[PDB]
């Protein structure tokens, strides 16, 4: 579709079930290691997706630490707006 994917994740016993990672000396947080059967999987996250917003706030220029803090601050739920970096670029 035209609108980016919005993944709404409900925290489970063992968390959301994904890793968030950045690259060295570069902005951008990306999804990896989406656990089978997890809230992350069920919401439609895929490894390689680039995170654009967390709960309605743009994180494209935030540090790893800042983004993790925002996801953990939503102590039970989170809405992640994500894009496929091979198909979407911020200018
Ligand atoms: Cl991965
Ligand atoms: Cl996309």
């Amino acid at each position: 579709g035209m609108l980016p994917r919005l993944c709404c994740l409900e925290k489970g016993p063992n968390g959301y079930g994904f890793h968030l990672h950045g690259e060295k000396g570069k902005l951008g947080q990306y999804i990896r290691l989406v656990e089978p059967g997890s809230p992350a999987e069920k919401a439609g996250l895929l490894a390689g997706d680039r995170l654009v917003e967390v709960n309605g706030e743009n994180v494209e220029k935030e540090t790893h630490q800042q983004v993790v803090s925002r996801i953990r601050a939503a102590l039970n739920a989170v809405r992640l707006l994500v894009v496929d970096p091979e198909q979407d670029t911020r200018l």
